[PDB]
């Protein structure tokens, strides 16, 4: 067979923010080579690290800040300020630099040492919190900071800001377009849940039969009624239900163990040559568990890949190695 | 003024390899705001970190393996090898993974330890040579391996492989289409020279008068006949003139100093929100200087941005915090004369 690379975009972008979105939808083949996965069943991954700062959050940082400005909620003199688990902080720095607004961030030193190492360069100004802080380290921090410093700050409030969810109607349109309306199932690991709900509401609008599946850490299955627990899937498992979350739009929630998520992440880069992050591992494994169900035969399954594994080198993601063959590794992951 | 994000690609890719190329051409603004740069001249950057592994090398690693598999130089039973500790090794690992070929990358033990990890992630067999030996030590190991194992390896040979250069006819094609034939000048920091020449070859077929400019470390201006020397602009300044290099296609060569390249890279991310790498900082500076030249008013200048600054967090790229207002920094970057 022949392999054709991408053609010219035929567009000259005015600024980096215009290169956000329109991320590639790619077929998985290596990790899908399994007896119970029919050839008619298509498993596609939507690579969000193709965004300017390699994360799905690029859509969110841009939208939150952009709307706030056109709204009047953010105006000359004020400053953006948020508390995040990583990529959101980065996307806000990217938007701030372009719009000319100084950014302020507060995150838990426990996520990924290199996310902390990106905000400075952009012109940001940090503060970081305790691990096991989960959010009281991210969230509250800014709360107090703003408090006495009145109408000077604009808080992103990613977990409750509707402009987060809204940015994903584009993610949804992209999925619908790229599959020419064949998308049957969409799988998404949840952080703020802006992606899962934003996509769900926009796709349901185009076709109600689509099944929306949320993915969360088994060690902190909060969407499934459990309590905040410790886990290693960076980017998700906030430890509480986001205000922007709407269960009515989610059909099934799948819990994934931190380790299986890492292991899946390893198989995906090894057998498909796609270097996805930790949360992507959880999303893909859950997507593969759907692909083997008898009633999903022939269906088209789209899985969001939030980030790239390179932003996790400092972690244990690629530390331990896996024994056995591919089919061997795939079996341990599915059963 | 309205800001519109990208539209759906309206396409499903058979594999990651197919998402290579077709990189974005973006207008620079913040760093072009200096009295000596005219309002007409257009300064654009081609972001090659939009490739699947964030570097211009994805095009090269792909084409080398693809062309070899097509010609029969690479076949079942063989393995890929290459002494490289940069982006090319990563590029080859990605191709090998998809095409199903074992990859072997040789590099000094002591350096770039998780780029190493990135490579091991793809399942690459790392060949760590003696630290104080450097790249020459790794190349010696490669030569030793292929010599003791005749017919077993396929050497990428990025500095002398015509398939490197050929890959950039696409890069060229993209610049031509994206600028609707308007491109006047192309600036490219040189590593293997695959980019500057592959683009020049194709573009000089499109129209007469397209200026091709190569950029290199001012501390190792080998293309300019100077002597090899120590510099800090990763990705370029190989220290010798690559076999695929063809002086005929290059109109001008601009030497850029290491810290200047770094200083530009910071200004670009800070004032344009584009986190480019070291070599990108060098090319952009070079490109900006061309933009202040009287004869270049109203022209369209295209600058290649080889990689993302995220792959340089362990270096001193962002360690130094520049003092001064934006104008002070830009003015300090463009104050050299004649
Ligand atoms: C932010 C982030 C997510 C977010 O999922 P959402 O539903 O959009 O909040 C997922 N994965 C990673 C790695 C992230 O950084
Ligand atoms: C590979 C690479 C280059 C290459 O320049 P070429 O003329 O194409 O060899 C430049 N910069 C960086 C960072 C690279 O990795």
């Amino acid at each position: 067979e022949q392999i054709s690379i991408s053609s010219p975009r035929k567009r000259i972008y005015h600024n980096i923010l215009e290169t956000i979105g329109g991320t590639p939808l790619v077929e998985l083949h290596g990790v899908t080579e399994h007896p119970r996965i029919k050839k008619g069943t298509r498993i596609l991954v939507k690579l969000e690290y193709f965004n300017p700062m390699s994360s799905v959050k690029d859509r969110v940082g841009f939208n939150i800040v952009y709307q706030a400005i056109k709204d009047g909620r953010l105006k000359p003199g004020m400053e953006i300020i948020e508390s995040t688990s990583g990529n959101t902080g980065i996307a806000l720095c990217q938007a701030g630099a372009v719009f000319g607004y100084r950014v302020n961030i507060a995150m838990p030193s426990t996520m990924s040492v290199e996310r902390q190492m990106i905000m400075k360069a952009f012109g940001a100004e940090l503060i970081l919190t305790e691990g096991k802080k989960g959010m009281p380290g991210a969230i509250e921090e800014v709360n107090k900071m703003i408090k006495e410093n009145p109408g000077k700050y604009f808080v992103a409030n990613q977990f409750g800001n509707p402009d987060n969810t809204a940015a994903h109607h584009y993610t949804a349109n992209e999925i619908w377009e790229d599959t020419d309306g064949e998308v049957d199932i969409v799988v998404s690991a949840v952080g703020t849940s802006g992606t899962v709900i934003g996509v769900a509401e926009k796709l349901k609008e185009k076709k109600k039969g689509i099944k929306i599946i949320a993915v969360e850490p088994e060690e902190s299955a909060v969407l499934e009624g459990k309590a905040k627990g410790p886990h290693g899937i960076q980017g998700i498992g906030a430890g509480f239900i986001p205000d922007i979350y709407k269960k009515e739009f989610v059909d099934e929630i799948i819990p994934i163990k931190t380790q299986d998520a890492w292991k899946m992440a390893r198989a995906v880069v090894k057998y498909d040559g796609i270097m996805c992050g930790m949360s992507s591992g959880a999303a893909i494994l859950a997507g593969l568990k759907e692909a083997e169900k008898p009633e999903n035969e022939g269906k088209t399954i789209v899985i969001i890949v939030p980030s790239c594994g390179e932003r996790y080198l400092s972690t244990d993601l690629y530390k331990i190695k896996d024994e056995g063959t591919k089919i061997q590794i795939l079996d341990s992951l599915l059963n």
